[PDB]
């Protein structure tokens, strides 16, 4: 599971909403952000033997997290009065903009489910882990 500090988000995010947001929440939000990335790549970094944190993901999550956290604790942005945090055409800004998710697809596009066969280093680890 994503392991990015909530403070680090505010560190890069110069948003009061993101700043105000408590770490306790920032966590839930951050995780909620990864849920998207994880869905985008259709993979969840669980295996401790495969939990990379490139500038792309970190940035992708930082942006996503910054986006949501931004439309999370703001003035009085509209949102599913009886719904949860999503990524629709909601989050009406004070100006009247449909602030939607950011563009980090290209960021994860680097770590997006590629089109590779089962040629990857398989039957190698096991062969060893077995020994």
């Amino acid at each position: 599971m994503l392991l990015i500090t909530p403070d680090e988000l505010k560190s890069y995010s110069v948003f009061e909403s993101v700043k105000t947001r408590p770490d306790e929440l920032l966590k839930q939000d951050i995780l909620e952000a990864t849920a998207d990335i994880i869905l985008k790549v259709g993979h969840d970094f669980s295996d401790a033997e495969y939990i990379p944190l490139p500038e792309t993901v970190r940035l992708a999550l930082l942006k996503l997290s910054q986006f949501y956290a931004l439309i999370n604790g703001d003035e009085s942005i509209i949102k599913g009065y009886t719904t949860e945090k999503i990524g629709d055409y909601s989050y009406t800004l004070g100006d009247g903009s449909s602030l939607q998710k950011p563009d980090v697809y290209a960021l994860i596009k680097d770590y997006v489910k590629p089109a590779d066969p089962d040629l990857e280093g398989i039957e190698a680890k096991v062969r060893m882990r077995s020994i």
